[PDB]
C-alpha cells in the first residue's frame, strides 16, 4: 500500500519557457530580463550560455510531446512565455504567433491524452515592465491581471490547472543582488520585501479575476508553487527548533500565509523581526510593506491547490548572519549543510529525502492540509546516461512522498518531474544537468534521449508503484 499512488494522483514532468523555448526574438516575441541578463552579462553565466536556443522547444515543441508520451506522463507542466504573448508587457498588443504556438503545444498534448498545466510566469519578465522598476513596483499586478486574462480567454477552454507564479522566493532575490538572477538588483531587504508584495497582491488579483469572469464557464483551478527547503534543527535545543521555525516563516511563510491561512497576512515573526531590526538601524519605516485590512482579507483564501516545488534541506540553529539589511539576515537563522549528505552538481543541492517528509508534515499542519502539487522535484549531474544518482533520487523522493500520504494523511495530489529535459539551468548555463532526457546542445537538432531515470519513472508511471528493488 505505501508503495502505490492513489488511482487520481497525476504524475507527469515538468519545465519553463525560458529553460527550453528558444527562439527569443523570433515572429514578434519581445525581450525580457533573461535576454537582457545574458545578452548584456554573460559574466554572469556559466560559459556565458543564452537560453537564445536552448531545447529550441519553440519549434520543437512535438518532440517533447513524443517524450512525454514515450514516458507515460500524465499532466505536463509548462510556462508561458509573457513576452511572447504581449511583446510589450502590456496588454495592448498581442502576439498571434505566440496565441498559435502555445495553442498548438496545449492541442498536441491533449491529443496524445496528457493534461497541460500552466505556470504563467517563471521568471521571464518583459523588459519593457522591468523598465518601470519590474516587481517592486506594485503597477505590475494590474499588468500581472491583465497578462493572466488574455491566457485565461484563450486558453482556458483546455487549461484547467493554473499556477500563477512560480517561486517567488527566489525571483525577488533578482533584486538582492547586482550579479545574481534577473534582473541583477542590489537592493537586499528592500527591494526583494517590494517584489514579494506585488507578487502576492498579483496572484490574488489573477485568482479574483478567474472567480469573476472565467471559473463558471471553465471549471478549472488556480494555485501558486512555492519553493521551500527543509530546515533541520543542528541539534534538539528549543533554541535550534526555534532558528528553523524562523526558517520556514521566512521562506514559505512570507507567501504561504497571506494565502493559505484564514487570517492571512505576512507571519507574525517576519513581521515583528524586521520592524525591530528596521527601528534599531535608523529607518523611520520597517523595511517591510504592510497590507491593509482589506487587502489582507482580499488576498488570504486565493487558491485552489498549493504547488510545492521541492529540492533539498539545510540545517538551521539560532543565532543571526547575513548582511544588513537583507532577508537572511532578518530571518534569524544560521544555514548551513551537513556534509556527509550525498551531492549533486549544484552546489545549494544535497540529497536529503527525508527533508521532504518533513516538509509535507509541516504545511500540512501550518496550513491546515491543503491539496499539495509537487511541481518541482529533480537532480543535477554533470552529464551522462546511467545516471544512478538522479534515480536515486527520484525513487527516496517518491517513498517519503508516498509515506507522507499514506502514513501522515497529507493530501498530495500530483507530481511533476523537473524537469522533462535538460535545459538552460539560469546562471549556471548548460553546465548542469536536471532532465530525465538528455539533449546534445552541440546538435542543432537538438535530440532528446532518455536516460535511465526516464526509463525508471515511466516504469513507476506505468505500474503505479515503487518497484521493488527500490524498496526498502
Ligand atoms: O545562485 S545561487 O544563490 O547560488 C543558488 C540559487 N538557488 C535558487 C533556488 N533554486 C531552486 C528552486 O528553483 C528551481 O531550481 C531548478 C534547478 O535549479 C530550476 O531549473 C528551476 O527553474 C527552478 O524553479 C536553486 C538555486
Ligand atoms: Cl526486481
Ligand atoms: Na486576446
Amino acid at each position: 500500500t505505501v508503495y502505490t499512488f492513489p488511482d487520481e494522483f497525476k504524475l507527469g514532468a515538468a519545465t519553463a519557457s525560458y529553460q527550453i523555448e528558444g527562439a527569443w526574438d523570433e515572429n514578434g516575441k519581445g525581450p525580457n530580463i533573461w535576454d537582457t541578463l545574458t545578452h548584456e552579462h554573460p559574466d554572469y553565466v556559466v560559459d556565458g550560455a543564452t537560453g537564445d536556443i536552448a531545447d529550441d522547444s519553440y519549434h520543437l515543441y512535438k518532440e517533447d510531446v513524443k517524450i512525454l508520451k514515450e514516458l507515460g506522463a500524465q499532466v505536463y507542466r509548462f510556462s508561458i512565455s509573457w513576452a511572447r504573448v504581449l511583446p510589450e508587457g502590456h496588454d495592448n498588443i498581442v502576439n498571434q504567433d505566440g496565441i498559435d504556438y502555445y495553442n498548438n503545444l496545449i492541442n498536441e498534448l491533449l491529443a496524445n491524452g496528457i493534461e497541460p498545466m500552466v505556470t504563467m510566469y517563471h521568471w521571464d519578465l518583459p523588459q519593457a515592465l522591468q523598465d518601470l522598476g519590474g516587481w517592486p513596483n506594485l503597477v505590475l499586478a494590474k499588468y500581472s491581471e491583465n497578462y493572466a486574462r488574455v491566457l485565461f480567454k484563450n486558453f482556458g477552454d483546455r487549461v484547467k490547472l493554473w499556477l500563477t507564479f512560480n517561486d517567488p522566493l527566489t525571483f525577488m532575490d533578482g533584486y538582492a543582488s547586482e550579479i545574481g538572477m534577473a534582473p541583477s538588483i542590489n537592493t537586499p531587504g528592500i527591494g526583494d520585501y517590494l517584489a514579494a508584495h506585488t507578487v502576492i497582491h498579483a496572484h490574488a488579483r489573477i485568482y479574483h479575476l478567474y472567480d469573476q469572469e472565467f471559473r463558471a464557464e471553465q471549471g478549472g483551478k488556480v494555485g501558486i508553487s512555492l519553493n521551500i527547503n527543509w530546515c533541520e534543527p543542528a541539534t534538539n535545543s528549543a533554541e535550534d527548533r526555534a532558528s528553523c521555525e524562523n526558517y520556514q516563516q521566512f521562506n514559505l511563510g512570507l507567501y504561504a500565509h497571506p494565502i493559505f491561512t484564514e487570517e492571512g497576512d505576512y507571519p507574525a515573526v517576519l513581521k515583528d523581526r524586521v520592524s525591530r531590526n528596521s527601528a534599531d538601524e535608523g529607518y523611520t519605516d520597517s523595511r517591510l510593506p504592510q497590507f491593509t485590512a482589506e487587502e489582507v482579507e482580499y488576498i488570504r483564501g486565493t487558491h485552489d491547490f498549493l504547488g510545492i516545488n521541492f529540492y533539498t534541506a539545510l540545517l538551521g540553529k539560532s543565532g543571526v548572519e547575513g548582511y544588513e539589511p537583507s532577508r537572511y539576515r532578518d530571518s534569524g537563522v544560521i544555514l548551513t549543510q551537513d556534509a556527509a549528505w550525498p551531492i549533486s552538481a549544484s552546489s545549494w543541492l544535497k540529497v536529503v529525502p527525508w527533508g521532504f517528509r518533513k516538509e509535507l508534515n509541516w504545511i500540512k499542519n501550518e496550513y491546515n492540509n491543503p491539496p499539495v502539487f509537487i511541481t518541482e522535484n529533480g537532480f543535477s549531474d554533470y552529464g551522462g546516461l546511467n545516471d544512478t544518482g538522479r534515480v536515486h533520487y527520484y525513487t527516496e523522493h517518491l517513498k517519503e512522498m508516498l509515506k507522507a500520504i499514506h502514513e501522515d494523511g497529507v493530501n498530495v495530489i500530483g507530481y511533476t518531474a523537473w524537469s522533462l529535459m535538460d535545459n538552460f539551468e539560469w546562471l549556471r548555463g548548460y553546465s548542469e544537468k536536471f532532465g530525465i532526457y538528455a539533449v546534445d546542445f552541440e546538435d542543432p537538432a537538438r535530440p532528446r534521449i532518455p536516460k535511465e531515470s526516464a526509463k525508471v519513472l515511466a516504469e513507476i508511471m506505468n505500474t503505479r508503484k515503487i518497484p521493488e528493488r527500490f524498496r526498502d
